[PDB]
């Protein structure tokens, strides 16, 4: 048990071990608040997350446990991972706050070579997480860490990048909702503008159908919601657009990979595994270093336990954490 020192950053207090210095507020909000700091034990700059009120409700305590256990299983280059994780209390009774650490990467994702490297790393990071049965569901430029080397990591701190089959609100889509999010990002990189800046769910939907055109008899026969079907079918029939003319001036392999990422039928959208195998990442693909992730247990997701129960479980995770080599 190292020396823990206290300090009031923003409207918040911070009680972290001596080894972390130059605590510089970087961001706060709906999650906890992050501070950039320097790790004298390893010489590296880090990002430290102080989870808000870890266990103020059952949703807070469950969510807490869910972040810790994920990041504790996440070990990939193109995916945020756990350097350290600590707290100032000894014994479960005193356990009140949790802090997380990671490689300070600087800047958020917010040149055909640059969109080539950049996007390749997202799909590489996605295939991995997805291979563990995890779906980001919140993929957007602000959730993509990138250093000056253009090296990019995925994390999770709009509707604009959300998949169609979840604007209407589906109860069980697939992992490719993430692939749609990528296609939206790749389009922003190449053009500079937000593909679908819908002002509302319904608006956003109009926007999306304008480019991709409205559903076919095959897709339509795949929606249970009369409401959802009634909303879509109730929109003026629209011809899908000529992506070529939409993204004129871009490498036609990038245009072609897009056509495969922005398909309304999640059942016919390209997966990450498959995306990496596109000709657009020929200069970067290598099937021998696009790893998958060990098996991830999220059966806990299904249960409803007491806050103290969720709390103990997390206490446990903390103390059983082993730092990377
Ligand atoms: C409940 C919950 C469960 C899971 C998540 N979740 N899911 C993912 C995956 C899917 C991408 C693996 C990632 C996360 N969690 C995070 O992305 N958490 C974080 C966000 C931003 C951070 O630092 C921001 C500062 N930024 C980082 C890089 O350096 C520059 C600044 C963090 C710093 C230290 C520890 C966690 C951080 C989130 C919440």
């Amino acid at each position: 048990r190292p020396t823990f020192y206290r300090q009031e950053l923003n409207k918040t207090i911070w009680e972290v071990p001596e080894r972390y210095q130059n605590l510089s507020p970087v961001g706060s909000g709906a999650y906890g608040s992050v501070c950039a700091a320097f790790d004298t034990k390893t010489g590296l700059r880090v990002a430290v997350k102080k989870l808000s009120r870890p266990f103020q409700s059952i949703i807070h305590a469950k969510r807490t446990y869910r972040e810790l256990r994920l990041l504790k299983h996440m070990k990939h280059e193109n995916v945020i991972g756990l350097l350290d994780v600590f707290t100032p209390a000894r014994s479960l009774e005193e356990f009140n706050d949790v802090y997380l650490v990671t490689h300070l990467m600087g800047a958020d994702l917010n040149t055909d070579d640059h969109v080539q490297f950049l996007i390749y790393q997202i799909l590489r990071g996605l295939k991995y997480i997805h291979s563990a049965d995890i779906i980001h569901r919140d993929l957007k430029p602000s959730n993509l860490a990138v250093n000056e080397d253009c090296e990019l990591k995925i994390l999770d701190f709009t509707r604009w990048y959300r998949a169609p089959e979840i604007m209407l609100n589906w109860m069980h889509y697939n992992q490719t909702v993430d692939i749609w999010s990528v296609g939206c990002i790749m389009a922003e990189l190449l053009t500079g503008r937000t593909l679908f800046p819908g002002t509302d769910h319904i608006d956003q939907l109009k926007l999306i159908l304008r480019l991709v055109g409205t559903p076919g008899a095959e897709l339509l026969k795949k929606i249970s919601s009369e409401s959802a079907r009634n909303y879509i079918q109730s929109l003026t029939q629209m011809p899908k657009m000529n992506f070529a003319n939409v993204f004129i001036g871009a490498n036609p392999l990038a245009v072609d990979l897009l056509e495969k990422m922005l398909v309304l039928d999640s059942d016919k959208r390209i997966t990450a595994a498959q995306a990496l195998a596109h000709a657009y990442f020929a200069q970067y693909h290598d099937p021998d270093d696009e790893p998958v992730a060990d098996p991830y247990d999220q059966s806990f997701e299904s249960r409803d336990l007491l806050i103290d129960e969720w709390k103990s479980l997390t206490y446990d995770e903390v103390i059983s954490f082993v730092p990377p080599p």
